[PDB]
């Protein structure tokens, strides 16, 4: 059936902005997962899960009698898709159960793991999401085996369709680097925003880079991909060693015995895949990765045996029964238990990537400290596992249930508690009047608030105006934020805030985070007034101001807008067309196509462009809130041509006279080109639309201002 | 960026069921287009449109000084995509403005026509949809040029994204037959549901079949494709001759001069395409189809000259300036006006397909009658133009405005007006009690009402339970409808209705259409009682009974369910998998994926299957309304295998014992296989879900029962 994407494969795709509609959601429109979960008997769930660990099912028998290792692997894969570059991936939406993740080669036989959990999911129903359950199962695995976890938060609502993520351009699973769609270039530079070395892997290849079994070189890939998942070297060592304390790998026979992944399998498979023709196809005969490694003498108990073995033996290269490269301690004794035959023992074995923790010099320092001080290893692993499994959950205000850790971690971009009374409506009105009387302009006010609020991304729920991190390093110096202009605005606002707060009784005060957003609301209200309309923009107090010491500068770097179509800004020259980057940013802001369209055309006429560029400012009344962007963009009396100097900038000239009327970028002119976006622009460019435009702009503005306000959820 | 459709190109696609969400719609949730239209001053719009006809714009100058031909072509192409097989295409959604229709080769330069209309669209805003405006413009064109139309109805609400329609499998525009994805097989048999001879054409190729200029063979294609658009011979001749009374074709130079279609063009084209390098690119130099024909001596006025010329000359084959086949009148004087140069005249010309009207013997008799009796031609063309442009609008209750024709037409599947008091809630209770006391079972009652209601399709808004057409030819004999069982149900219900109606005062009576639906509601209520739930199903009276004379049997044939997964029914063996046919039917019923899911699982346990099949009846309490379908489908204690006799039937056996528990089809098992459908099934198969399942079932049931109830809109 030939489709529009077949005929016009490079047209812009807006369907990413209308995923997750009420149409695809089985739950009622009023369903609130937080309320369901808060009444779950979490202790009862955990008892069920503990019992499950040692209750083998014949269709996928448990190694050693215990599913703990499989479940820890399942939880780490759930979390292990996360990328800091964009925040996409991670455990927070339970996407392991949908395509394509459910059928990635690295996720083989995790379909069995998910299926073992159906009875428990069924029993508790809507009160526990899959997304929470995958993680909670990994925690119960660890606790059942003697490991003390750092805690657990619920609150990951389930989703109902695949997210649209760029996982790479390769058309072959696992393709080695250097091919026609290579994700590497230069000196082994992985393309942003990817965080895995091959399509279908989680971070790295367990045999070594493109299959070369060199621990030293494997360590370079580990370091790079874990950094792209926001983990430093201490965390990375703790996670790998901690995970490979438990369980085993599966590679009993040749890989050619393994059949179709779940999305390819027959309907009779009922959502499972990788059926194997090797012997019984399961249990002792299981094939998953093709490696056949068991790291420790007690695979079902926490220990410090991973590092005892790693340092205590010398290692030689060998092949598993499937032909993969792996390492064995020859002339160790046969001290490692077999998974199913109590009369068989095995020598210690290791992956290439495990040996990286010893042979990379920076890793070896850390591994040696963890070997000599296994309580330090256990604390680091507990901390890193909580980070791994909660990194995309957003502000601590989202965390639910009785096991939330009290300690506030730097990586959570923490917001101080508010311990004072909040401003009321009359106070908000007084501050809005003060702001407008200071001389700050509509453009200054809207641009500052937009800069503060628009760092939010729904992928990982990081960013937004709460915290007033605009005023701190590094956001105060991001080029998109116009650092000198911003500094002058913030000085003026801080003086207003100091005056107001000095005049109060009773402990009432306004934060700078709330004032930045309230000042942007005053800009919007004044722009509506400039156009002849009286509107009140909604405002919700309660943001707090974070300190510099509460702000990790390096982790904040990935939130820098290097393309922000809403401010007609491109930090440099990218391969991806600017209009594609605009839709990406709209998706991160959680905007639909209509909301993106109204928002952009309003920002243009309010003066939100970086550098006060005239591109897209299709109005003769700048700083008034009107639909002039749309009316002027859609006027057929204007003819548009790319400039000689820059093919991405366009001049709009009167068709009859040739007189120059406007300039625009691709981001501006796509709204007059793309057949769906132009249908939207037409609505807002119609003669009956001025009221609609103002109402819808104010609504979307308020939506952006409140993205991170899970304290009000 | 590699997508799930790249990896798994034959996985079932559910996004068709969640198009048209509130997310992509710019209008607020409560917007009601009928209410907006009803307050439009349609007379003012029509004055503006008459003014536009001779307001030539320099970027696409009007032929003869009058855009009327261009606009009639625009309206006929709007409507001309309709297919009776599925109801998809047509004018009623304004899909011409979106991909792919906006960029079909046969729609070349209609982007100009639509852009001429923007000022009028802009002026009236939301009170006139594009979909209504395209048709209204065509009517005004005709009226401007001297032809009195039959009438016009508004009410076509705009849509905001492309509909998902199968337009063919070819990967080359215009591909001639017999390619790897040929739409023809056999003795020129066009594949259902297609109604065009080549990808990107409307009905037929104006040069002849696959480009061969044989008028007689052309006529076979005309007849077949027009019939697939619901037109008979009289209507087809009236339409073609009527259309080609106006305007001209455009083929002034080689087609190699014409550039990218709109979806391919540069952003600076601002939504237009087919830019031509031939001379001025427009007006006298225009290139659209490549043909250069002007049919009549007065191309801007209604006349009887089409048939005068067709019969009055003999025709010679020639080539246009672009090299397309066309015909010129032998020995004729230069009597046809030029479009731009008053000093030039041209000989009469015709397309191959125009000569079909003379050289096909059935057409010739009609053509000759219209030539001799031009009042008959004029009435036929007015009637056909109204049918062409309204065939997909649905029941007359949807027709809005002051120009609706009063005459009721057979093709409208007319429903008689209700002229008596309707039953009230007390009466509905009394009739549900009578139904349950007759002995009719849950299975009988649900199956009959489902058979009556599920003929509805949202594509053209045909079908549904109003009318009680289930009791007429041909629906009473459709295999899916179980004719002998149905006749016994209808006899029992007709006796109940006769007894009730005989006992009334004051003119009160119940229709059989209402009683069928109310009897199905009673069956649902009884099934809920069987399962221990106290449920009242909503019911809205007001349906009327249509007569046999009001029911065109041939036109009803396209509404026969040859696949209805809701009743586990397939009439024969098709190429398309049965689960794909299910999603198609759910799309016609306007169901989302959750609604499809809940409705199937309920119908299975209520006994709706055709032939009382046990396939998918995953319950030990048939005729009770429970979520058993889902709980038993998802039980991992059951293993599924395809049968030896039939690979599309599956046996479910106890995994431990081997005992046979259930059988099922692909439609049943896809809910356990497809990762998005299985997620939905899980919600309804959870321990907390029985009440949710019942409530959601009753809601979707009532939805289906009410699909055609535009009298209540
Ligand atoms: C360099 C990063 C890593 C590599 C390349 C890697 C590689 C793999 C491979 C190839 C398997 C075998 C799959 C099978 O054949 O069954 C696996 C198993 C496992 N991994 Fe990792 N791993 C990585 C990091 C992690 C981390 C961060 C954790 C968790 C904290 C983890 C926990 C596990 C567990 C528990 C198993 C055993 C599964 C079982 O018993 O069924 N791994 N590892
Ligand atoms: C067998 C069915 C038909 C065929 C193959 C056909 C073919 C075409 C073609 C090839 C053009 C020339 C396009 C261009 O070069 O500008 C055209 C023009 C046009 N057709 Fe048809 N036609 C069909 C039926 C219809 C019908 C049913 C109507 C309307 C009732 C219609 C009304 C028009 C009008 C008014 C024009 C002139 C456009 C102008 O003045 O710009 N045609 N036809
Ligand atoms: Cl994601
Ligand atoms: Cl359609
Ligand atoms: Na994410
Ligand atoms: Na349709």
């Amino acid at each position: 059936g030939t489709s529009n994407r077949d005929w016009w494969p490079n047209q812009l795709d807006l369907s990413i902005l209308h995923r997750h509609s009420s149409l695809s959601d089985p739950m009622g429109k009023d369903f609130n997962y937080a309320q369901a979960f808060e009444k779950l008997d979490l202790a009862a769930v955990k008892r069920d899960l503990h019992a499950l660990m040692t209750t083998s099912q014949d269709w996928w028998p448990a190694d050693f009698g215990h599913y703990g290792g499989l479940f820890i692997r399942m939880a780490w894969h759930s979390a292990g898709t996360y990328r800091t570059a964009d925040g996409r991936g991670g455990a927070g939406e339970g996407q392991q159960r949908f395509a394509p993740l459910n059928s990635w080669p690295a996720n083989a036989n995790l379909d069995k793991a998910r299926r073992l959990l159906w009875p428990i999911k069924q029993k508790y129903g809507r009160a526990i999401s899959w997304a929470d359950l995958l993680i909670l199962t990994g925690n119960v695995a660890l606790e059942s085996m003697g490991f003390k976890t750092f805690g657990f938060a619920g609150g990951r609502a389930d989703t109902w369709e695949p997210e649209d993520v760029y996982w790479g351009s390769e058309k072959i699973w696992l393709e080695l680097s250097g091919g026609p769609n290579s994700r590497y270039s230069g000196d082994r530079q992985l393309e942003n925003p990817l965080a895995a070395v091959q399509m279908g892997l989680i971070y790295v290849n367990p045999e070594g880079p493109d299959g070369n079994p060199d621990p030293v070189a494997a360590a370079r890939d580990i370091r790079d991909t874990f950094a792209r998942m926001a983990m430093n070297d201490e965390e990375t060592v703790a996670l790998i060693a901690g995970g490979h304390t438990f369980g085993k790998t599966h590679g009993a026979g040749p890989a050619s015995n393994v059949g179709a992944e779940p999305e390819a399998a027959g309907i009779e498979a009922q959502g499972l895949g990788w059926k194997s023709a090797y012997r019984t196809g399961k249990g002792a005969d299981a094939i998953t990765s093709g490696l056949e490694v068991t790291w420790t003498t007690t695979p079902t108990q926490w220990s410090h045996n991973f590092f005892e073995n790693l340092f205590g033996y010398e290692w030689e290269l060998t092949k598993s029964p499937a032909g993969a490269h792996q390492w064995v301690a020859k002339g160790a004794d046969a001290v490692i238990p077999d998974a199913f035959d109590p009369s068989k023992k095995h020598r210690p074995t290791m992956l290439t990537t495990d040996l990286s923790l010893r042979f990379d010099p920076a890793y070896e320092k850390i591994s040696r400290r963890f070997h000599e001080n296994p309580e330090q290893f256990a604390d680091a692993f507990a901390r890193a596992w909580f980070k791994l499994t909660h990194r995309d959950m957003g502000p601590r205000a989202r965390y639910l249930g009785p096991e939330v850790p009290a300690e506030v971690l730097l990586w959570q971009d923490p917001i101080p508690a508010v311990d004072h009374p909040l401003i009321d409506a009359a106070d908000a009105a007084e501050l809005k009047a003060k702001v407008l009387a200071s001389g700050l302009t509509v453009s200054q006010l809207v641009s500052t608030a937009w800069a503060a609020a628009s760092t939010f991304r729904g992928s990982d729920k990081r960013g937004g105006a709460n915290g007033a991190r605009i005023r701190l390093a590094p956001q105060k110096d991001w080029e998109a934020n116009q650092p000198e202009q911003l500094a002058a605005v913030l000085e003026t606002l801080e003086a207003i805030r100091t005056a107001f707060n000095g005049a109060q009784r009773g402990g009432k005060q306004v934060s700078l985070a709330d004032l930045i957003v309230l000042a942007g609301c005053a800009g919007v209200e004044q722009a509506a007034k400039n156009a002849g309309h009286a509107v009140t923009v909604p405002f919700a107090p309660g943001r707090a101001d974070a300190s510099q010491e509460q702000t990790d500068v390096e982790s904040m770097a990935v939130l820098e807008p290097v393309a922000d179509g809403f401010r007609n800004y491109l930090k440099g020259k990218y391969r991806v067309p600017a209009e594609v980057l605009l839709v990406d940013k709209a998706q991160l802001l959680t905007l639909s196509a209509p909301e993106m369209t109204v928002l952009l055309g309003g920002l243009r006429v309010l003066g939100a462009n970086v550098g006060q560029s005239r591109h897209g400012v299709f109005t003769a009344r700048e700083q008034a809130l009107t639909n002039d962007f749309f009316v002027n963009l859609l006027d057929m009396g204007t003819e548009w041509k790319p400039t000689a100097a820059d093919a991405d900038v366009f001049e709009g000239r009167d068709r009859a006279t040739g007189e120059l009327k406007w300039t625009g970028t691709r981001v501006d002119l796509v709204f007059g080109s793309h057949s769906q976006l132009r249908a939207l622009a037409e609505v807002y460019g119609s003669a009956d639309a001025q009221e609609k435009f103002v109402r819808d702009f104010v609504a979307v503005w308020n939506k952006v201002m409140n993205l991170d306000r899970f304290d009000l959820a």
